């Protein structure tokens, strides 16, 4: 679980799209719990306004390969398509709030809702390519991470680890780089990444913030963006990839940590 030195080449996702046609923001769980399991997947449609579908996939269903196993109506819209499965919960921001709900998918059941402090909403802390980025649901390998920003931090990265269960603020740090000064945001083993572009053609994974220790650095590692949509990129640490959604496909990102 060293650093991140590589980021490969972005990759079409063809498998979901495949059997169902549907192009979707599609999540998977990065610690499948019974009775899903590593082939079950979730998309977003992202047409429409106040989004509140959810439907749920078996791509290897033995009952209706190809049609939602079930659709999901959850209890507030969305704001962004930037949720997050894990551990058998959808992660979510409700629409124009500072409020993360945790929303168990197989008893349709809110478990917890939190407010996160201070955290600026709808537009007012967004990534470099606009639109309602204020607060961005990350997993890694130690579980559940929100990225945001407060008034008080004058508009730098902040970093709380949730805990899955309750949505309390188990630790938070307030990072050295501006949120608005990159396009996303991401966490592996622990380590804030940011991407930055650089040019027009040009953009790096440009900035690391380590919570193990606060130390941070700039760093340089080519980052192979096809288009510059106002979205999230999200870590699958059981996958170890990273996730994008573009508008027209999702693609995945390999990676290489140090050893």
């Amino acid at each position: 679980c060293g650093e991140l030195v590589w980021v490969g080449e972005p990759l079409t996702l063809r498998t979901a799209e495949t059997i169902t046609g549907k192009y979707g923001v599609w999540m998977r769980d990065p610690k499948p719990t019974y009775p899903y399991t590593q082939e079950t997947t979730w998309r977003i449609d992202t047409v429409g306004t106040d989004v509140r579908q959810v439907f749920e996939y078996d791509l290897i269903s033995q009952f209706m390969q190809g049609y939602p196993s079930k659709v999901h109506i959850l209890p507030r819209p969305l704001e962004s398509t930037g949720a997050v499965v894990y551990s058998g919960s959808l992660y979510f921001q409700g629409a124009e709030s500072r409020t993360v709900i945790r929303y168990e998918l197989n008893t349709e059941t809110v478990k917890a809702e939190k407010e996160i402090p201070g955290a600026g909403y709808h537009g007012q802390f967004p990534y470099s390519w606009g639109g309602y980025t204020d607060i961005d649901l990350a997993v890694d390998e130690a579980g559940l991470w929100v990225i945001y920003s407060t008034d008080e931090a004058k508009g730098a990265i902040v970093l709380s680890k949730l805990n899955p269960e309750n949505l309390e603020l188990e630790q938070t740090w307030e990072t050295n780089i501006r949120k608005q000064s990159v396009a996303e945001a991401f966490i592996i083993c622990g380590t804030l990444y940011t991407v930055s572009s650089y040019t027009s053609a040009d953009a790096t994974v440009n900035f690391a913030y380590d919570t193990g220790t606060g130390i941070s650095k700039t760093l340089t590692i080519p980052f192979k963006n096809r288009y510059k949509y106002s979205s999230m990129i999200k870590y699958n640490p059981l996958e170890k990839k990273l996730f994008a959604w573009d508008n027209l496909n999702m693609v995945t990102y390999d990676i290489k940590l140090s050893k």
